[PDB]
């Protein structure tokens, strides 16, 4: 079992986002404290990747790249299995110290991305998501979004990209001695993997969006925040960086 003791053992533990929540909500506060929680959980994601299987194998700038590009994905997927397991899926557990409620939702100008948000949330339930399959969906979540043009060493990525999808599909909930229950669960997971990433082009979108008026609104961008959503969600906007799907949209 050393794959998913490794994934265990690298998992990251509670990050909180420094909200203030004795201050009327507001979107201004909501967001910039959303944002120091990305910057946050960034530094965090970052060192995960790093410690994953194989990652080394990896040419130097191609790791940055993937870790960035995926970081939203990575971000909305943990943050959907933190509110399935901390509130039942009826609330977004951003961080202990910043959750949503409705009011939140509709206050932070986010509704309709937060009802997307918490449909994934409620698929680990619908789905009975063990935490096993979570810890291997997610480590393959960071090898699922490439610039269409291919990274520095493609081949690299892509013999890792392979293991990774062979060690997700060794540990899916199913009985072995009937094909059709294993065949039917991977068939669920990938279509769950893929659902993510409509998910992280809304809240590439409105996070781009939010930069460009950020002065406008009184909200506050940390500096490595701002750096990858000016340099590289962009890329992805204009479709230079496209993410890998299971199955064809
Ligand atoms: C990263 C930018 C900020 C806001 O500008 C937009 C938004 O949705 N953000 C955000 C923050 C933190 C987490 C976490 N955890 C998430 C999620 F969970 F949705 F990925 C989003």
């Amino acid at each position: 079992p050393i794959f998913l003791n490794v994934l265990e053992a690298i998992e990251p533990g509670v990050v909180c986002a420094g909200h203030d929540n004795n201050q009327p909500d507001s979107f201004a506060a909501l967001l910039s404290s959303l944002n120091e929680l990305g910057e946050r959980q960034l530094v965090h994601v970052v060192k995960w990747a790093k410690a994953l299987p194989g990652f080394r194998n990896l040419h130097v700038d191609d790791q940055m790249a993937v870790i960035q590009y995926s970081w939203m994905g990575l971000m909305v997927f943990a943050m959907g299995w933190r509110s399935f397991t901390n509130v039942n899926s009826r609330m977004l557990y951003f961080a202990p110290d910043l959750v949503f409620n409705e009011y939140r939702m509709h206050k932070s100008r986010m509704y309709s991305q937060c009802v997307r948000m918490r449909h994934l949330s409620q698929e680990f339930g619908w789905l009975q998501i063990t935490p096993q399959e979570f810890l291997c969906m997610k480590a393959l979540l960071l090898f699922s979004i490439i610039p269409v043009d291919g990274l520095k060493n493609q081949k690299f990525f892509d013999e890792l990209r392979m293991n990774y999808i062979k060690e997700l599909d060794r540990i899916i909930a199913c009985a072995r001695k009937n094909p059709t229950s294993c065949s039917r669960r991977f068939y669920q997971l990938t279509k769950l993997l893929d659902s993510v990433q409509p998910i992280a082009r809304e809240l590439h979108q409105f996070t781009f969006d939010l930069l460009i008026k950020s002065h406008m609104v009184s909200v506050d961008f940390p500096e490595m925040m701002a750096e990858i959503i000016s340099v590289q969600v962009p890329k992805i906007l204009s479709g230079k960086v496209k993410p890998i799907y299971f199955h064809t949209q």
